[PDB]
């Protein structure tokens, strides 16, 4: 009965004069899995939760940081590994305007969406990650918009 622990990043671009009807995150599809989501990792030895995030999200996608935001996102999930173990998983999530092109590591992405939140949220099932994308979704609203 193990215990995970996961870093990631929502990221967010403005596809023109920054405003509620502009701002895309971009959704990916997880390789092993093939459920949507948001770029994520583990931490190498003593790297910082945010280090750890920043490196997971160019590893996974190529995009570089422009600036975080002041928040975090938490979820916290159970399932059965490959080898029939339960896992209790904890991820968080930090939020960042970022650069760059995509390009995808196809061995953990297979496919990228850049949608809105509520849009996005159409290709969500488990309710963990929902629930990070209905508080993102009032986040961005009550700080920017
Ligand atoms: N919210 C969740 N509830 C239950 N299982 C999940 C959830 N999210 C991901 N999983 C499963 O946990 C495993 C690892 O997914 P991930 O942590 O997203 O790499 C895969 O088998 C997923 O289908
Ligand atoms: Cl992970
Ligand atoms: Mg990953
Ligand atoms: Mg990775
Ligand atoms: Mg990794």
């Amino acid at each position: 009965t193990k215990h995970e622990y996961s870093f990631g990043v929502i990221p967010i671009r403005f596809f023109g004069t920054p405003d509620r009807s502009t701002l895309k995150a971009c959704f990916i599809c997880h390789t092993d899995g093939k459920h949507w989501g948001f770029p994520k990792g583990h931490a190498e030895e003593k790297e910082g939760p945010q280090e750890a995030a920043e490196r997971e999200l160019v590893e996974e996608t190529g995009l570089g940081i422009v600036n975080f935001f002041p928040k975090i996102f938490v979820e916290n999930y159970s399932f059965n590994d490959k080898e029939e173990i339960f896992v209790r998983k904890e991820v968080t999530y930090f939020l960042a305007e970022v650069k760059g092109e995509v390009h995808a590591d196809p061995d953990e992405i297979c496919d990228v969406q850049w949608l809105s939140f509520q849009e996005g949220l159409r290709l969500l099932n488990f309710p963990e990650i929902r629930n990070i994308v209905t508080e993102a979704d009032k986040f961005v609203q009550s700080y920017l918009f």
